[PDB]
């Protein structure tokens, strides 16, 4: 069932896209970058000051991406937001629009451009990723009505792929507190307090009320209960909405058709992790971190699996273990068929990864873009 006459679908790890007016069903890969802004003050995608946002999505499409993760906070979806950061000169077509007509916008003409869109609700506030799907001030039942209210206007646009419900859930404590104290989230504790596999079903449901033809993309924790986090060495270094350990014994129950899970992995750039270090076999390591942490819930249980977020400098300006991390990350995604990403980001604006573009926002990194092109074929 669909509004749009396109409705999507996962057939064992693979995503499809039906088109219920043709009759057409074919896989779809993506291919994707993420363009963020809506989440932070400026209220729009970031760059639009030095470039004009339909050319913006040339480019994107001309580099081979075919698709976008589109990070927004709870101010950015309601009407009448002021967007901050536009030459108006260099898009005349915005004058007078709120964020939210901008994103309308913007997803019309990716869609125009075949562009897949997935929409991230990164953030409750518009300054940093909060751990859990609720704070003091905001509930749990706010959240999955901004997310109801975003499921019914954009679900009318047929390249939204779906929802990727939190962005980055973590602890801001440690364990063994982490898993009771209550500050962050956790998986498989059987306390719906914090359980975000417990939260994921619960969110998702009601978007596929509103959704029907959406995909659900539920990211990993940080920590996820102290059984599983334990019962591997480097089960407590995962990344933020990087845990999928705990997928195998407490699987989201959601659809299986329209589930994706989908883990968050970064380099030596974002965080210093202690399995970076030479010493300790890096990068060839890093297969085995990687496969325990989230790439067994495909190559083992064999359920679709979106990298949601990787990237760092790759060597321009920031730590040269990166550029073999990116090159280790790639080379094992291509072998063992994670043929969907999101890369984090478009933005060069990012504090710790840099990004596709340059600071100019114009000129890409040569470099950093032929390795990860090599998924795209
Ligand atoms: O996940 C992105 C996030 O990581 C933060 O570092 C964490 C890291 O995620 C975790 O695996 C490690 O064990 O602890 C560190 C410190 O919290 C990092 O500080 C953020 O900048 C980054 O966005």
């Amino acid at each position: 069932q669909t509004p749009t006459g396109i409705y999507y679908e996962v057939r064992g790890d693979t995503i499809y896209m039906i088109n219920v007016t043709s009759g057409e069903e074919t896989p779809i890969h993506l291919f994707g970058v993420n363009w963020f802004g809506f989440e932070t003050p400026n209220h729009v995608v970031h760059g639009l000051w030095k470039r004009n946002w339909e050319d913006m999505l040339l480019q994107i499409k001309s580099l081979g991406f075919n698709a976008i993760r589109l990070p927004f906070c709870t101010e950015s979806v309601k009407p009448g937001t002021q967007p901050i950061g536009i030459d108006y000169s260099k898009n005349p077509d915005l004058r007078g629009l709120d964020s939210l007509q901008i994103m309308e916008k913007i997803i019309k003409k990716a869609g125009d451009l075949g562009i897949f869109v997935l929409l991230d609700y990164h953030r409750i506030g518009c300054t940093h990723i909060e751990p859990l799907w609720y704070t003091e001030d905001f509930s749990e039942e706010d959240f999955i009505n901004t997310w109801i209210e975003v499921a019914k206007r954009f679900g009318k646009y047929w390249n939204v792929i779906g929802a990727d419900l939190k962005n980055e859930p973590h602890s801001v404590t440690s364990p063994p507190a982490a898993y009771t104290d209550g500050t962050g989230a956790t998986w498989g504790m059987g306390n719906p307090a914090t359980d975000w596999n417990l939260a994921a079903e619960r969110i998702g449901k009601a978007i596929l009320k509103v959704a029907p033809h959406w995909l659900i993309f539920v990211e990993g924790t940080q920590f996820t209960n102290p059984k599983t986090d334990s019962s591997y060495k480097w089960g407590y270094n995962a990344w933020w909405g990087g845990n999928l350990m705990a997928v195998k014994d407490y699987p989201v129950n959601l659809p299986r058709n329209k589930l994706v899970y989908s883990p968050h992995v970064y380099g030596p750039d974002v965080y210093n992790q202690p399995y970076f270090g030479p010493a300790k076999g890096f990068p060839d390591n890093l297969p085995d971190i990687w496969y325990h942490h989230f790439g067994y819930v495909k190559l083992e249980l064999g359920y679709s699996v979106v990298i949601g977020e990787f990237g760092g400098k790759y060597g321009h300006g920031g730590d040269p273990r990166d550029v073999i991390w990116q090159n280790k990350l790639v080379d094992w995604m291509i072998e063992n068929k994670f043929c969907d990403f999101f890369y984090w980001s478009w933005n060069p604006d990012s504090g710790d990864t840099g990004g596709i573009l340059q600071d100019d926002w114009t000129t890409i990194w040569e470099d950093k873009y032929n390795n990860l092109k090599r998924l795209m074929d």
